[PDB]
């Protein structure tokens, strides 16, 4: 009747333990088709200069992405992109920022509510997959005495449960950059419920797929029926790092998304 | 086909990560592969502030020859500035090298000062294009000079021929870095007896944007290796271009020296 | 008579070695003393311009508090800017700690920000006479201010009455330190539930010659510490010139504290 | 029938594993009497910025001397005082700076010679005291390839045998500040000789007393009778740290040094 295409601005957001470099292969795709694209290092996560034990909160680990969102311009909107744990970096966000985000897209991803704790979907993540193989977790004590795990996800993990399908340049890349990170699991506990006119209130697009060996069809069904995202777009194959496994694909949708929001 | 233990070395600002195309090619001949990051390089927690000298910045690599068991023999491969840690590296560990490869880098000798093919290179590629430049001083208060690779110089120069996504990755790891220049300036001469006497393999293309094609054979000239791999093509980052061509001449170096 | 486990904290610029007479003063009565250098402080290994804050400077402090077996607490006696140590060490082991005694020392509070005292010393001594400035920018990108402390100011200011053996000790091995300050302006309240809930003694001398009376009574007004001991004479290092005051104040804190 | 007394510019050197601090009683005694003292710290010693792993010989650790020494004015001579294995240093620097050095005076030290290894006091040493009770010893290979031994030494050893009749105060403050070290003692072995014309030129003198717990009384006499200083003053009492346990006594000595050679 009349059709839309739009070009829009991405900032893409890792999980934790990863960096900006997971992007490598999804950022290009996206330039390929006109898009702006930022791909930001988390506190102490890919070449970020601080360490894990001098962070202490997901909030205070939000940093970078906070910093970059005070600096947009003027009535600039992003749509923000979220691998895995990074859902909660964008609810994070939201709460402040709402005015700078056009939708937020989790890609595998930690589907936060306005209703529950922040914690409630690691808690729900950890029923789902209690066993993280031959990760190993270490303490530290933050800034107001909480005991802090943090984790070195382990090579067997990333073989079979987050990079399952990727090419062994990838896997080996990822053996190569991973760094300890953190869930902040018990920090998240006690914050502050994420709000309905911030977070609840952005357009929320949910990418999937079935054949991720870590985020669970079980645990990402439920995500989807407990916070009924507004567009859920399930890829076929693939694995969890779907923006190596599925790039193109995953740009197509993400296009899809500047459509409908940007 | 002799399997051998290879240890990559990555060039100032890089990291283990350039070899993650090139390590699993070599593991799927049975070969080991061991890929460290220097001093403040890759993902290594220091940061270049925090480190004197170009012998400090190969601490990773001195560290684990260190532990090697006995016995034990290494291929050190090293890109790029990398043949300054191999070259401080066999003049203390000598015995532990089966040999030293050097990939579009540069070759140390032992009759001119350490800083003589930096001096060299600059010589030939002065300028470094969009490369910041930064300085601080070292501990026993040596001013530093330090660097932020240009983007620019990063696409048409290191990365010539890569693939966009390597680029990308280039960009989203970098770090900045250090000649040391005039430390190694000052720095006793590479020795005869440690790294002298290593066997010596010197793969490089033409094609190679930075360390230019008459560098690279004043270098050959300069000091003659015990044998020179031309690659046809590629580009700088031969490990990336030319993977396999590197894991296959790599086999003929454990072939011939295990 | 209780015995206790001190943990003895020295101030910026300086390191354990101030506490080298109180240590065996307090060790004679049957006490365990464990003396801390700071981040870049003795003869720690780091150098000041790779700590990022006044918290990343604790970190001795706060590893020897982590490990501390379960069950066991301490008594930590911070001199100077320690008791920002003692205030951070509080808030994340308030548990672990029997007191803080906080000697001719800042006494941060929770309701002003954690550079408040040190916005108040600055304010009442003013000029630092001999002291030389330098800043270096740390990984997030502030601009820090580290200082040389001047040997006139070391020999008429701090070590005021000091023996010509210590004030010689002090220029020996004193080193550079930061105040933090900006970072201190910018860092959470010290919590009610951590540091506020500490026991606190203030112990002080009005002829300390930095630390004037009137800012150390205005830190008393300020927030109200539970027990002020002030010893007739010495100087700012009374752990050095009333060393066997300060043992026997510190045995009245055991008694009262364990 | 004439009487002369004189004021001298002292460089005190302490040894391996200690700094400028053991002077710190000394270096005022003798300013009391008007003499000029510069008490240096060698490489890797006392607050010294470097790691002992980075220095590659007992010539590089001597880098702050010979430094010092490069920088003295125009005929301005100094007397260096050496404790312990500073004797090495005392020769290292008099085959650069012979010019320079009015005298060199032992101080319960090594007293090295022309005619051997540079290393061969050491041996003897080490024969003579092999034990160093709970010091704990370290290897790192240095930067033409040799096995340095480096040292924690232990605080028995130095409450006992090096400390012996110290203050607390004293032996505290060692335990506050005492660092690695080492003698180096192979590439001792591999170095020439100390020459004649500069270090066998220079004015020795030897001071030492018999109650030193860890450089023997057979150890220092062998020394002596080894190579012949032009005087030897023996304190009585004391222990190894005579600067410590017989500073004004010490400071005296000096006196009758500066008086006949500076």
């Amino acid at each position: 009747p009349i059709s839309k295409m739009v070009t829009a601005h991405f900032v893409l957001i890792h999980t934790i333990c990863h960096g900006a470099w997971i992007w490598h292969k999804l950022k290009p795709a996206l330039e390929r088709a006109g898009h702006k694209v930022t791909a930001l290092d988390m506190a102490a996560s890919g070449i970020d200069p601080r360490q894990i034990e001098q962070i202490n909160s997901f909030d205070e680990y939000s940093e970078p992405l906070l910093t970059f969102l005070e600096k947009l311009p003027q009535g600039e909107k992003v749509i923000i992109v979220g691998e895995s744990c990074a859902g909660l970096n964008i609810a994070i966000a939201a709460d402040r920022y709402v005015d700078k985000i056009a939708a937020g897209v989790f890609h595998n991803s930690l589907l936060p509510d306005t209703v529950h704790s922040p914690s409630y979907t690691v808690e729900k993540l950890l029923e789902s997959f209690p066993d993280w193989r031959d990760t190993e977790y270490f303490t530290f004590t933050n800034i107001t005495g909480e005991t802090i795990t943090t984790m070195k996800l382990g090579f067997v993990l990333l073989r079979e449960n987050l990079f399952t399908k990727c090419t062994d340049g990838e896997y080996e890349l990822a053996k190569m950059v991973m760094r300890k990170g953190s869930l902040f699991q018990n920090v998240l506990a006690q914050r502050p419920k994420f709000t309905e006119k911030g977070y609840g209130s952005i357009k929320k697009v949910y990418i999937w797929t079935d054949q991720d060996k870590i985020f669970l069809p079980d645990f990402q069904r439920w995500q989807i029926a407990n916070y009924k995202p507004d567009k859920v777009y399930q890829v076929q194959g693939g694995d969890h790092k779907l923006q190596l496994t599925k790039t193109e694909e995953v740009a197509h949708i993400l296009q899809e998304v500047a459509d409908a929001y940007a």
